[PDB]
């Protein structure tokens, strides 16, 4: 059984949208210029994946923090870079943890990666590279 | 590599996730169902649902061009993404449901499989997530 279930519906075309069932997400879709699209103000699947993965890792840092009773600086960030290759996805996650050593930060990244469900979901199919930022 | 997206997420209740180009500028909230405050911000499962549904729509676009086929429009893809506890790990549960006004069931089912083959989210989650493909159409 699911502890929580989210739902979203997308339409097609150049006037496409993707929209959650609670309206928390209510977004337009545009194909990026770089891919031959109109490059409009709408988002796209890779950018949504990047925002979600970054968010998922932040969630996972909280889990790790509570389980191991370790303090994660409040201004820590995770940046996900997601490349589309011709189709497969490529991912780099880079965390910045103000005041921690490179060794502590790297331990946090590896621990988060074992918890985060996006990491579990994409295991062995997507090269996910973990980086720490000075 | 034909495109790269970037997003940065912060933590701590006032959490956000934001793309480098300002197209996404989202607040994050933990759902009441998992002990959060149920605020108006989105969450990772919801972002995955929105992205996977969008990816399937792009894949339908790819399939129609390559196969010289016509996908109605008013055609609709719904992703349902559930969070499951798996020991100390978590896992995603995913179903994708298409509706294609004016297509036969066999035609709609054809399209769902074709999209599933092409969609990079499907490639990414292959053999890890037991994806369910459905047609309401």
């Amino acid at each position: 059984a699911n502890v929580y279930t989210a739902e979203a519906t997308a339409t097609g075309g150049r006037a496409g949208t993707t929209r959650s069932s609670d309206d928390r997400l209510n977004l337009d879709l545009s194909v990026p210029a770089e891919m031959g699209g109109d490059g409009g103000p709408g988002t796209n699947p890779e950018q949504l994946f990047a925002a979600g993965y970054a968010a998922c890792f932040q969630g996972a840092l909280g889990v790790v923090s509570r389980r191991n009773k370790i303090d994660v600086p409040a201004d820590s960030t995770i940046t996900a870079r997601v490349g589309l290759q011709k189709f497969a996805l490529d991912v780099e996650l880079e965390g910045h943890f103000p005041g921690l050593s490179r060794e502590q930060a790297e331990g946090l990244m590896h621990a988060a990666h074992e918890v985060c469900p996006y990491s579990a979901a994409t295991r062995n199919n997507v090269d996910v590279r973990l980086k720490v930022r000075e």
